[PDB]
RNA sequence: UGACGGCUCUAAUCUAUUAGU
DNA sequence: CTAATAGATTAGAGCCGTCA
C-alpha cells in the first residue's frame, strides 16, 4: 500500500484584482488585464472567404450557448468580455483570385507548389505593410481546403525552393518573421463548419453542441494576437527563471543534423510576467544526439542570465532547466563555470513514457488532477490530467498517463517542483481551456522550433510569440 | 492550421557481448 | 569497419474523439 499526496490548484488573475482557477469565468466575470480600444483586422483570400469572415465576426458578437453549460461555460459576447471592438467594419481586404491559386497548384511537385502559394500570400501582405497608410493589427489568412490537404509532409496529388519544408504554415509564418506581421491561419472549413458536408447530410466536423468552445477559442487568440493580456498567473515566486530547451531535427540539410530552442519565464519588477522565447537555434553535426556541445551551451546559458539581469538588475537566484531529454555531465560541466556563485542550477527531466495507470475501485470517473505519488527525493508521478471537480468531467478519455518528474542535476525538494510544474499549466494563450497538460515552458519552445527549422536561417528573429503561434 | 487528449505504424542514437576484417 | 542479440532512450508522422 502506497500515499498519495494531492496538489492545489494554483489560480491565475483577472481584472480588478479578482482570482480563479478557470479562464473562461475570470473572463465573463471580471475581463482581462489590459485595455485596448479596439482591433482593425486585415483579410486576404478570396470572396468566399471574406464573406465567410464577415459572418464569422457578425455571429460571434451576440451571445453563443453551449448544450452543457457545467462542462462549458457561455459565451457572452466579444465585448461584453473584453471591453473592446472588433467588428465588420475595420477590415481591409486584399483579394486573391481563383486562377492564381488553381494554376499555381499545378506543378506536382510539392516543394514548388508549397513555395509559389506562399509567396503569393506573402507578397500582398508585405506591400500592403509597406507601401499602404491604413492601420491593420492582426492579418487574417482564409486558406481554401483544397490546398490545405495537398501542402502537407507527406501527400502526393490525386529557384530556391528546395530549402525550405513542404507545409503551408511553417513556411508561411517563417517567411514573415524579418517584417514582424502577426497573423491568424483559418480553413474554410473552421468558420462555415455547415456548409462542408459528406455523403450525408451533416457536416464533416460538427460544432453544435461546442460552438460556444469555438468563440472562446477564437475570441482569446485573436485578443492575445492584438497586442493583449487576458490573464495571468497570481502565485509565482521571486527571483525564479524558468527555461525550457527542446530539439528539434534539422530535416534534409546536407546531413541528419538536430538544433535546439528554449522559452523562459519570470516575475519581473511591477507584479508583471515575462513569457518569452529564446531564440537562434543551437546545432551539432552528430545524428541522433539530443545533447550540446559546451562551446554551445556557454552561449545559451549566458543569454538567458544576461536577458534575465538586463530586465531585473540582478542575476537570478534559482534557475529550473526543464527538458524532455536528460543531460549529462560534459554539457552540464559546461554549465556552473559561467553561472554565478549566488544562483542555484536545478535540472528537470519530464516525460510521458513509463506506463503506470491508476484505477477507482467500485466507480465510474478517473483520478483526481492533484494527486502525485511520490517514489524518492528525486523522482515521482503526477497526474496533470484528471477529473475535475468545478467543471463535473475530466479532461481526457479513457484514464489517462501519468507526468514522470525527474530531479535530474541539483538538488531541490521534488514538492516545490511539481507546485512549480503544476502552475505553469495554466498558461496556454493559443487554448481557452481550464489547463493543459505539459508546462507550456515545453510547448512553445516547441513551436518556436517548429517554426524556425521550416526556412533558411535568418538573423536575430523575434522573441515574442506573437510573431510564431 | 480554433484547441486538447488518447492510440497506432515507423527511425535513429547509446551501452554491454560475440563474429568476418 | 562490417554483421547480429538485447535493454533503455529519443524524435517524427498519421488517425480518431470531443453530446446525449
Ligand atoms: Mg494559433
Amino acid at each position: 500500500m502506497k500515499e498519495l499526496i494531492y496538489i492545489e490548484e494554483p489560480k491565475i488573475l483577472f481584472a480588478h484584482g479578482q482570482k480563479c482557477t478557470d479562464a473562461r469565468d475570470g473572463l465573463a466575470l471580471f475581463g482581462p488585464l489590459n485595455n485596448l480600444y479596439g482591433i482593425k483586422s486585415g483579410v486576404i483570400g478570396t470572396k468566399q472567404g471574406l464573406k465567410i469572415f464577415r459572418d464569422y465576426l457578425d455571429h460571434i458578437q451576440k451571445p453563443i450557448y453551449n448544450s452543457n453549460s457545467i462542462t462549458r461555460p457561455m459565451f457572452p459576447g466579444f465585448e461584453a468580455v473584453f471591453d473592446c471592438k472588433w467588428e465588420s467594419t475595420g477590415i481591409t481586404f486584399k483579394e486573391v483570385t481563383n486562377e492564381d491559386i488553381g494554376k499555381f497548384l499545378y506543378n506536382s511537385s510539392t516543394h514548388k507548389r508549397t513555395y509559389d502559394l506562399v509567396s503569393l500570400f506573402i507578397d500582398k501582405i508585405i506591400s500592403a505593410n509597406k507601401n499602404e497608410d491604413e492601420n491593420v493589427d492582426v492579418w487574417f489568412v482564409i486558406v481554401p481546403d483544397e490546398i490545405y490537404k495537398y501542402c502537407r509532409p507527406n501527400s502526393v496529388l490525386p529557384a530556391e525552393t528546395y530549402n525550405y519544408d513542404a507545409q503551408f504554415h511553417d513556411q508561411f509564418k517563417a517567411r514573415l518573421l524579418k517584417h514582424t506581421i502577426p497573423t491568424q491561419i483559418f480553413r474554410e472549413s473552421t468558420l462555415a463548419w455547415r456548409d462542408f458536408k459528406n455523403a450525408f447530410g451533416l457536416p464533416i466536423r460538427d460544432f453544435s453542441k461546442i460552438e460556444g468552445h469555438l468563440a472562446w477559442t477564437i475570441s482569446t487568440a485573436a485578443f492575445y494576437k492584438a497586442g493583449g493580456k487576458p490573464w495571468k498567473l497570481s502565485d509565482v515566486r521571486n527571483g525564479v527563471c524558468y527555461l525550457g530547451l527542446v530539439y528539434k531535427k534539422v530535416e534534409k540539410s546536407k546531413n541528419p543534423r538536430n538544433a535546439c530552442c528554449a522559452a523562459q519565464m519570470f516575475l519581473d519588477n511591477g507584479d508583471g510576467t515575462v513569457f518569452k522565447g529564446e531564440v537562434g537555434p543551437w546545432y551539432n553535426p552528430k545524428n541522433g544526439q539530443y545533447h550540446l556541445e559546451p562551446k554551445e551551451a556557454k552561449a545559451l546559458l549566458s543569454q538567458s542570465l544576461q536577458s534575465y539581469k538586463e530586465q531585473i538588475g540582478e542575476y537570478p537566484k534559482e534557475v529550473f532547466i526543464h527538458a524532455k531529454t536528460r543531460f549529462n555531465h560534459q554539457e552540464w560541466d559546461a554549465f556552473l563555470e559561467v553561472t554565478p556563485k549566488e544562483t542555484n542550477l536545478v535540472g528537470v527531466t519530464i516525460s510521458k513514457t513509463k506506463p503506470l495507470k491508476l484505477y477507482k475501485t467500485e466507480g465510474d470517473y478517473t483520478i483526481l488532477r492533484g494527486n502525485a505519488y511520490v517514489v524518492n527525493e528525486r523522482s515521482a508521478f503526477l497526474w496533470t490530467v484528471g477529473y475535475v471537480p468545478k467543471i463535473q468531467t475530466a479532461l481526457s478519455m479513457e484514464v489517462p498517463n501519468p507526468l514522470f518528474i525527474e530531479i535530474n542535476k541539483g538538488e531541490a525538494d521534488i514538492k516545490q517542483v511539481l507546485k512549480d510544474i503544476l502552475s505553469l499549466t495554466k498558461l496556454n494563450y493559443n487554448a481557452c481551456i481550464f489547463a493543459d497538460g505539459e508546462p507550456v515552458t515545453l510547448r512553445f519552445a516547441d513551436k518556436i522550433g517548429e517554426i524556425l527549422t521550416a526556412s533558411t536561417d535568418i538573423k536575430t528573429p523575434p522573441l515574442a510569440f506573437k510573431y510564431y503561434i
